[PDB]
């Protein structure tokens, strides 16, 4: 019933699903594997178990050779992601072939594209779009990056980058941010006058709010955006809670449209708000009183999305399988799957946070 119990169930069932060179995309550095890992990683840090550092190193070993040289997708934020595995493998292996490989990645901040006022562009194929998924695959890293080699520059690349999304896709009705702005207005979800897409998905802000969560502990002490991050994860959590489902006690693929009979409850976008507001409350940027909305969420994951196969496999259901930018009708018809990697780190990830608070709770 302990969040880390679960935890350690999904983790060794994906473990032993796949190998390092068969965990999806097989023998590709992609974030599906880089949000698995991270969750792996998380997991050693709280039980101290071995075998998950060393799973996480594999992985890392797999692609990054002797010499730091490695090979990714080299227009994409997506590729970034993973690099967040490096800096606990260099700390506890000091090994220089985990720092040259995230200087690879850093370097890439200066190659990509942008939109007008200095946004990346989320790929080459997708000119002038940013996507709020973005922020976690770029951000978070930037900020570890910022830290260990001392280069304050990421910290200004960071705060513009955040500051452009929430003023281009904030909506001030509903607090939710849409999935994705096109500063050229040529894609067809874009809207003609503010260039956004026409919908609230799930997955999307989630990752915005676990990138918001965690920045934070990043910036210097008294930056200008400790209390810029702070107020906007406080707007942007009350916003998000407004929606949560009172029977389940979770959120829907389409987080304002749980009336409609097409629409689902996701998983994946709901551990991430697990994990935000968890994080939120033990770092004390959210009021304690959200805890008892967490543990609603918690107990409804585990009742309606879990369940241990016949064989003794523990399966976390209806994770939305990979998903672009879109309209309303695309994002319900998305393939809901089983154990999918960016649900399952995002499950990983949320029960990491969960644990301490489920421990003193009533105290």
């Amino acid at each position: 019933k302990s969040p880390l119990t679960y935890a350690e169930a999904l983790a060794n069932t994906i473990m032993n699903t796949y190998t390092v060179e068969e965990l999806p995309p097989a023998n590709r550095w992609h974030y599906h594997q880089g949000v698995f890992l991270c969750g792996v990683l998380r997991l050693w840090e709280a039980t101290g178990e071995k075998r998950y550092f060393e799973y996480a190193k594999a992985y890392a070993d797999l692609l990054i050779d002797d010499n730091g040289n490695l090979l990714f997708r080299r227009d994409e934020l997506d590729a970034i992601q993973a690099g967040l595995i490096l800096f606990p493998l260099y700390e506890q292996t000091k090994d220089e072939r985990y720092v040259k490989a995230a200087k690879r990645l850093r370097s890439l901040y200066g190659t990509l594209n942008r939109t007008s006022e200095g946004g990346f562009w989320h790929k080459d194929g997708y000119p002038y779009q940013m996507w709020l998924d973005g922020l976690y695959m770029g951000g978070p890293f930037a900020l570890k990056y910022a830290n260990l080699k001392q280069e304050t520059e990421l910290f200004d690349q960071v705060v513009l980058q955040e500051s452009l999304m929430r003023k281009h896709t904030k909506d001030a009705k509903t607090g939710l941010f849409y999935h994705a702005w096109d500063e050229a207005k040529k894609m067809p979800w874009a809207n003609e006058e503010t260039g956004c897409s026409p919908e609230f998905w799930a997955r999307s802000i989630g990752w915005y709010v676990m990138s918001l969560a965690d920045m934070i502990e990043e910036l210097p002490k008294k930056h200008p955006n400790r209390h810029v991050w702070k107020n906007t994860l406080q707007d942007m959590i009350k916003s998000i809670c407004r929606y949560q489902d009172k029977e389940t006690g979770l959120w829907y693929q389409i987080v304002d449209k749980g009336d409609r009979s097409d629409n689902w409850l996701e998983s994946s976008g709901s551990c991430l708000y697990m994990y935000a507001i968890a994080k939120g409350i033990n770092k004390g940027y959210l009021d304690r009183a959200y805890e008892t909305t967490l543990l609603k969420a918690y107990q409804g994951l585990i009742q309606h999305k879990t369940e241990t196969s016949e064989d003794g496999a523990f399966l976390v259901k209806d994770i939305c399988v990979g998903t672009s930018a879109g309209f309303y009708d695309y994002y319900v018809s998305r393939e809901r799957s089983t154990n999918d990697l960016h649900g399952a780190g995002a499950f990983i990830l949320a029960m990491t946070e969960l644990e301490p608070l489920f421990r003193s709770a009533g105290k």
